[PDB]
């Protein structure tokens, strides 16, 4: 069999035009280079993955329409075989599981991803929910908060470095101009000095976009981040985006279950630091600020089989990184 190698800048040229066509901005993270990708034969749609041990561990579900989806899934499933690895899917949606379960993986639960309703997010809303953010959105213009937009490629990537760097990989975006190249740059500035910043992944559509990196300066304000999630939010909900992902709280951060199914708590596996689970403190309650919507995300793998292993892998292939 041939050797599984990184993209070239063709390639991912090809990869950033699929998500561009596609619902799913999360696609975007192909675009650091350290994850190989499946292209399908029509080169309408691509799937991303990983090695590491005896497993291959892909990333999302696969980019591109519904039926490329389904069927790039298939061929994961023949190029781990052709590889004599075993096939994991990192953090999966639910409704895809049934393709999963095709070709014989099953599912542990593994975090629940926050989605806002933009459509139905407004600041005028009821509740204190509400109520908190409206004081954020103008408690914070007082204290000299404000948010900025760039187009991809402007944006003082040397004032980003020093945010970045006061403040990996696989599952997570990396700090270079080749990457950060791609997408659009959110800036919070203190009364003109940079305090935070966050790329921006999009689509040609409206359905969705997410974070990817988001790093805020220690001496910022509090409300810096706050603020400047509430800005995210209602800047695309005024592009007309339909929805705004958070991203996604791993078990341990979800509330406590214990007396629960080993399939609902296995997934916490993933995320150890020393003698201790990350528990993610606060990381739910701060996303429940601007009242999302949460859906399950699942780990696929190997059915009938110790997930153990392929929880090794997941774990040492993620190496603690989340948004
Ligand atoms: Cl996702
Ligand atoms: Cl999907
Ligand atoms: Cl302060």
């Amino acid at each position: 069999p041939p050797a599984i190698r990184e993209p070239n800048a063709e390639e991912l040229q090809r990869a950033a035009r699929i998500i561009r066509h596609s619902d799913q901005p999360d696609g975007g993270l192909a675009l650091t280079g350290d994850k190989a990708l499946l292209f399908h034969e029509s080169d309408d749609a691509f799937l991303m993955y990983a090695r590491r041990g005896r497993s291959m561990i892909a990333l999302y579900d696969p980019i591109g329409p519904a039926m490329q989806r389904a069927e790039l899934i298939w061929q994961f499933r023949d190029l781990c075989d052709l590889h004599h690895a075993r096939p994991v899917f990192y953090q999966v949606r639910a409704e895809n599981l049934p393709f999963y379960m095709d070709i014989g993986l099953t599912a542990l639960k593994l975090g629940e991803e926050a989605r806002v309703d933009l459509l139905r997010f407004d600041l005028e809303n009821a509740g204190a929910a509400m109520k908190d953010l409206r004081y954020t959105w103008n408690r914070g213009q007082r204290d000299g908060l404000a948010l900025e937009f760039h187009e991809p490629g402007q944006a003082p990537l040397d004032e980003l470095k020093a945010i970045s760097d006061a403040w990996k990989g696989f599952s997570l975006g990396r700090f270079t101009p080749a990457y950060l190249n791609f997408f659009r740059i959110a800036i919070v500035r203190h009364q003109g000095k940079p305090v935070a910043f966050a790329n921006l992944l999009e689509t040609d559509s409206r359905e969705l976009a997410s974070l990817d990196l988001m790093r805020v300066h220690p001496d910022a304000p509090k409300l810096t981040m706050e603020f400047l999630m509430l800005g995210l939010i209602l800047h695309y909900k005024a592009q007309g985006h339909a929805r705004f992902s958070l991203g996604m709280v791993p078990l341990a951060g979800l509330q406590p279950r214990r007396g629960a199914p080993l399939t609902q708590r296995l997934g916490a596996l993933v995320f150890r630091r020393g003698e201790q689970f990350y528990n993610f403190q606060g990381l739910r309650r701060f996303k429940d600020k601007f009242q999302p919507d949460w859906e399950p995300r699942y780990l696929a793998v190997p059915a009938g089989l110790d997930p153990l292993v392929a929880l090794a892998d997941t774990a040492a292939l993620i190496a603690g990184g989340l948004t």
